[PDB]
């Protein structure tokens, strides 16, 4: 076929939220057809699939005019910023890129690790080890945004097809755990511009990619800092963010299989080599040959240090 979308499910579970592929109303089906017809008339050719277009439509409550405007601006940004070649450009410089990513990994753990009960990629970030002075020595704010965009492209390219083949339904979103244990509120206020730039790119160019977003171990007074963040967040974004209390492990176990959840977050999941570190790891359906398709296997984001079991 040479059409990757033909090799994994393009309809979501019937238990998914409204407006999702396979779960549309008659009016929403007609909106999708009218939306695609407009983009085709404007000579767009790429990213016109049901999943992509319904993400944009859900983000705009199926307002077709607003959705076209959003899609048109996204395509412009992708071209101007280089999102369309980010993976290729990465691979053509993989050595240096890998080296820098490794430097940040212990300080700012970012790792996918199996899936939630619906098959979404299970994603973790730990923020309490960040030292700003040291971080500003290894990276720039624009570089971190580039890394975020690159991961958005890797998510769609490798993680969605593999997770969807395993779930037997289309997977569009992440189950994300943000661990704030040990952060300084001072640091948190100093990085407000980065958080809002992240929300900007997320909301404007990768609509409807959030699924579950849990914040755990937030310190006393964190509610005050979050009030600085909310004006950067759209209503739907805020709706997917769940700030967990001291019973966070039980909330996590409502959504995540115990065997997929790390021991320190309330499950039984361990690495195959107990000395390996989660911040060098990338474990999930996209590492299983059963579930990798014609897209190929994902590149190793930590080079030789990448831990895949
Ligand atoms: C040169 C270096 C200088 C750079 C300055 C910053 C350096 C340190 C970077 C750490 C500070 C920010 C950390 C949080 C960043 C925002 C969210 C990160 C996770 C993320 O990608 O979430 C997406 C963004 O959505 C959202 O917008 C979700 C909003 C939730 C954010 C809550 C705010 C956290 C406050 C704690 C900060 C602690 C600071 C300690 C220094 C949606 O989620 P998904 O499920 O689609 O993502 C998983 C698939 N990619």
């Amino acid at each position: 076929t040479t059409s990757i979308l033909d090799t994994y499910p393009q309809i979501c579970s019937p238990n998914a939220l409204p407006g999702t592929p396979g779960n549309l109303t008659k009016e929403q089906e007609e909106a999708l057809l009218q939306f695609r017809s407009i983009l085709l008339e404007k000579n767009y050719k790429e990213r016109l699939d049901d999943s992509t277009l319904l993400r944009f439509l859900r983000a705009r409550k199926f307002d077709i005019n607003a959705s076209v405007e959003m899609f048109v601006e996204t395509e412009r940004w992708r071209e101007e910023y280089g999102a369309n070649t980010i993976i290729e450009d990465y691979e053509n410089n993989k050595e240096a890129e890998d080296k820098e990513r490794i430097k940040l990994a212990k300080m700012y753990p970012q790792y996918y690790h199996h899936v939630d009960k619906d098959g979404r990629p299970l994603y973790f970030e730990e923020l309490g080890g960040i030292n700003l002075k040291k971080m500003y020595k290894i990276t720039t704010e624009k570089q971190m945004l580039r890394n975020l965009v690159k991961e958005y492209e890797l998510f769609a390219t490798y993680r969605v097809p593999a997770c969807s083949r395993r779930a037997g339904y289309l997977i569009e979103t992440s189950c994300t755990v943000l661990d704030l244990k040990g952060i300084s509120l001072s640091n948190a206020y100093h990085v407000l511009s980065y958080i809002c730039d992240v929300a900007d790119i997320s909301q404007n160019y990768y609509p409807e990619r959030m699924g579950k977003f849990y914040i755990i171990h937030s310190p006393f007074g964190w509610s005050t800092m979050f009030k600085m963040v909310k004006p950067c967040l759209d209503p739907v974004t805020v709706s997917k963010i769940f700030i967990l209390g001291s019973s966070y492990k039980k909330e996590l176990l409502k959504q995540i299989p115990i065997e997929n959840l790390p021991v320190k977050y309330g499950g039984t999941s361990v690495l195959h080599n107990p000395n390996d570190k989660f911040y060098y790891s990338d474990i999930g359906p996209w590492r299983d040959p059963r579930y990798i398709g014609p897209e190929g296997e994902i590149p190793n984001i930590f080079g030789k240090f990448t831990v895949t079991s």
